[PDB]
DNA sequence: TCTAAAGATCG
DNA sequence: ACGATCTTTAG
């Protein structure tokens, strides 16, 4: 079991066995929805193609690939008792958004990840990131994660573009896992129109003998999005009140 | 999930 | 120049 070193919102980490259980074979695999990575760090294919709309996120891994041991130097720096304090959170949030170097903009990345308000990911209409001061009591540098990360990814390629454009790469030996932003529980963002949208360009895959797996909240508007796949339900009983489970859809040919 | 200030849109 | 009703911002 390997951890991410990021903070993040739907991570997979506590699902991998039922994922896994389903999941097919190949040399191949596509992600269109990365964020912290938990599925590829935790299978075993030769091949890794991986993509996300988050333009911030792909830089940082580039670096991280290229220029390993100048990184972790670097970002240790900003790890002392002397930086977990107001007055100096909001300085340092200041110097990010200003900057223009890709090196630099990555390293002051991380701090805001560890140190930040529950651990959140928000940004205005002109780009800036805009989450206040979290107060913590000793935040962890993730090390040992990092140099994990730079091995494995080796065999990797990474991508800035939407779900439409990185799953037409995909050919006669690959496997497709898809993880969007969750439905709505009750009636700018992900919207219902594009929920729909998804399903249908998995089943055109599908056609050309290429499999896909896909994973929502269990509602009665999942069940009618995925009606052409075979269908399998994870008792979880979530609280918040009533409980929920989730839903697992595969698409296998013939 | 919450809320007091500031800016957007039409007749 | 006016006012009712929505969006947007950031602790
Ligand atoms: N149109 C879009 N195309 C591609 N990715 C998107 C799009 N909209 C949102 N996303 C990303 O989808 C991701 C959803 C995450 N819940 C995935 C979590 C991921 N499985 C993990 O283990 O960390 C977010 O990181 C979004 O930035």
């Amino acid at each position: 079991k390997n951890r991410a070193f990021l903070k993040w919102a739907g991570g997979k980490y506590p699902l991998l066995d039922d994922i896994k259980r389903h999941l097919p074979k190949g040399e191949c695999l596509v992600e269109p929805f990365v964020g912290a990575g938990s599925v590829f760090l935790n299978t075993d294919f030769s091949r890794y193609i991986l993509a996300d709309i988050n333009s911030d996120l792909i830089s940082l891994y580039n670096i991280v690939k290229m220029r390993t041991d100048e990184y972790v130097q670097a970002a240790r720096e900003l790890f002392v008792p002397e930086t977990n304090c107001a007055e100096v959170y909001y300085q340092f949030r200041e110097e990010f958004n200003k900057s223009q170097d890709p090196f630099r903009r990555a390293v002051l990345f991380l701090y805001l990840n560890r140190y930040g308000y529950n651990g959140l990911c928000r940004y205005n209409l002109r780009g800036e990131f805009n989450v206040p001061f979290g107060r913590y009591k000793k935040p962890y540098f993730p090390e040992a994660e990092l140099y994990h990360f730079a091995e494995k990814a080796q065999n990797a390629f990474f991508y800035c573009e939407s779900y439409a454009d990185s799953m037409a790469r995909a050919d006669d030996s690959s496997v497709v896992y898809c993880d969007p932003p969750y439905a709505p529980l009750s009636a700018n963002s992900f919207t219902l129109e594009q929920q729909a949208h998804l399903a249908e360009i998995a089943e055109g895959l599908v056609e050309r003998h290429i499999p896909v797996l896909i994973s929502n909240h269990d509602t009665m508007l999942t069940r009618e999005w995925y009606q052409r796949a075979k269908l399998h339900v994870v008792k979880v009983r979530r609280s918040i009140r009533k409980k929920v489970d989730e839903l697992l859809a595969l698409y296998k040919p013939g």
